[PDB]
């Protein structure tokens, strides 16, 4: 397939064609990635929702596959579509899936049911009523059978919620070693609560602990997950849920994003840190400060040092009208997953996991240090639509801000600028005038994230360019700002702003990257 489109990124994952949203499935088995997601196989916009697959060795050259999970009754009255979820090896097969082959992949999924009526397991489900089900693959992942003798095998919310029936998904389940249990995170969603629950077999569920709601809760709770992160450099961990709310997002934005809490878990309660929550409902941890980063969901299969989070780069606010054709939406670069110590405060560190080497040209094809860079724009470089930028500076600097404006008409009238307010101290990535923002009114924006310099005084950022994207890693990736630009095919212009004063130690270099289709 030619994947050489306008606004195709080109070191992201889209599907060939149609809608996707929330990635699922995430689980790396021997040697393999694989990426599930929220798919419609007949439409651009969202609907028929199944699960799509595409496979890599590496996180960045994706394979396309078949449908995994495809809406029942596609083609004719829909049934059945299937909603977020994970994916694990039942390498011991405690579900029994397993044959006289491979061991089972075990799906654990949202079923929701767009009408009424009896399933194969001789339960009656409502309208619009979601529950938790599970399917299985003994090839790999390739193919999947559902487990219709007893599915849903987590029909309804727990007591006294049974009226949350409409609102009850994206059940993120994993194997915890410590308590040698299935483990599995749900969303109540108009709640902001999770429901935890554990399982000897996959099949059997029993409710263990609530979680929520704290911090954000301007929107929907959706796509929780929990994983157990390293903090700094020695032998200290912290557990880490992540969570998506709609809308709510972060402060700045309209619509969805991400947040975050750090704290333990004992294979049944997750007990925040008393630094991870904070008095009120609006503060929280945001996993990114742009409009673009929601439904991010771990990897099952990794080691601890090696934990992978994926999400949807794209926004409910106006996902729907991007203006791209015959896909819609991407995922965002994969986030390598850490903890660090920050001002005195364990933090979700992101490193942009994408084997760069393989993609990247080694010499840069801008590369410069000014000692003080005066107050002013530079002499315009070309970039193309795919690189990295890598800038540092002081912290000291009297400019009001230092930027680099990138994806720019030659006359910079088109454009978006990617810096850092010095007295503020945060970096801001302006999209208001980077092309086309035609089709919402919130679209064209200038978010914002805080970074406090590093202890030397240094201000560092990486952005990562792709057709129709823009992200930033701040510092040592404790600050991420995810967001789409729709530029035109002239915009591949760059310079470096310096506005209301000099900005001292620039050092800024410019890689371009291949495409990995
Ligand atoms: C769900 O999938 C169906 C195809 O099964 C889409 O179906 C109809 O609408 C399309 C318009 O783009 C046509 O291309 C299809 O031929 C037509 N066919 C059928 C079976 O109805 C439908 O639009 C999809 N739903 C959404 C919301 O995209
Ligand atoms: C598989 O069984 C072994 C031995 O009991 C154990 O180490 C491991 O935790 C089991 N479960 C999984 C999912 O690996
Ligand atoms: C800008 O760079 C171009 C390309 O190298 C060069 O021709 C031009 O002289 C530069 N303008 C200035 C003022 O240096
Ligand atoms: C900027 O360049 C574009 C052509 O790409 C043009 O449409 C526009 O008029 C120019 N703007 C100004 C202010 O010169
Ligand atoms: O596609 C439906 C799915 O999308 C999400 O709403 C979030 O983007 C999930 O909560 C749900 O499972």
């Amino acid at each position: 397939f030619n994947y050489d489109q306008p606004y195709r990124g080109q070191y992201h994952f889209s599907p060939q064609k149609n809608w996707m949203n929330d990635p699922n499935g995430l689980l790396y088995h021997n040697g393999t990635y694989h990426l599930f997601f929220q798919y419609n196989p007949g439409g651009i916009e969202w609907g028929n929702i199944s699960w799509g697959h595409a496979i890599s060795e590496d996180l960045t050259h994706w394979e396309e596959k078949p449908v995994a999970l495809l809406a029942r009754g596609f083609g004719s009255d829909v049934t059945e579509m299937y909603f977020s979820g994970s994916a694990v090896a039942d390498v011991n097969n405690t579900s029994g899936f397993g044959k006289d082959g491979k061991t089972p992949l075990v799906a654990m999924y949202t079923s929701y049911y767009p009408v009424a009526q009896t399933l194969p397991s001789g339960q009656t489900v409502q309208e619009d009523q979601q529950s938790q089900s599970i399917a299985y693959s003994l090839d790999d992942g390739l193919t999947w059978t559902t487990y219709d003798a007893a599915n849903p095998v987590i029909p309804n919310p727990p007591s006294p919620y049974e009226a949350e029936y409409q609102n009850f998904r994206d059940p993120f389940v994993f194997w915890h070693d410590e308590s040698q249990k299935w483990v599995v995170v749900t969303s109540i969603a108009e709640l902001h609560k999770l429901a935890i629950y554990t399982s000897d077999n996959l099949k059997d569920w029993k409710l263990v602990s609530e979680f929520g709601p704290y911090n954000a809760q301007g929107g929907v709770w959706e796509c929780p997950g929990l994983v157990k992160l390293p903090l700094d450099s020695g032998n200290s961990t912290k557990w880490v849920i992540t969570s998506g709310l709609n809308p709510g997002g972060p402060p700045g934005t309209v619509g969805s994003g991400t947040q975050y809490f750090v704290g333990e878990f004992d294979g049944t309660t997750f007990t925040p840190d008393a630094d991870t929550v904070y008095p009120g409902n609006s503060t929280a941890n945001w996993m990114d400060w742009g409009p673009d980063f929601y439904a991010a969901a771990g990897y099952n299969g990794l080691s601890l040092n090696d934990h992978v989070h994926i999400g949807w780069m794209n926004n409910w606010q106006y996902g729907a009208n991007i203006p791209t054709y015959p896909w819609r939406s991407a995922m965002a670069i994969p986030r390598h997953m850490a903890l660090k110590t920050i001002g005195s405060k364990a933090t979700l560190v992101q490193q942009p996991q994408e084997a760069w080497s393989s993609i990247s040209n080694k010499r840069p094809i801008y590369s410069r240090t000014f000692k003080t860079l005066s107050e002013g724009s530079t002499n315009t470089t070309t970039t193309g639509e795919t690189f990295k930028v890598d800038l540092s500076f002081s912290a000291k600097s009297k400019a009001s801000t230092f930027a680099i404006a990138l994806r720019a008409s030659a006359n910079f009238t088109e454009q978006t600028l990617v810096g850092y307010d010095f007295a503020k101290q945060q970096i801001f990535l302006d999209r208001t005038h980077s092309g086309d923002v035609s089709f919402d009114e919130t679209f064209a924006s200038v978010y914002h994230g805080p970074l406090t310099p590093d202890s030397t005084g240094v201000v560092k950022l990486s952005i990562f360019v792709d057709r129709s994207s823009v992200e930033v890693f701040g510092g040592q990736g404790e600050t991420t700002l995810t967001a789409q630009i729709f530029p035109s095919s002239d915009a591949v212009h760059a310079r470096l702003a310096s506005t209301g004063g000099t900005t001292e130690d620039v050092r800024a270099d410019i890689y371009k990257i291949a495409s990995t289709w």
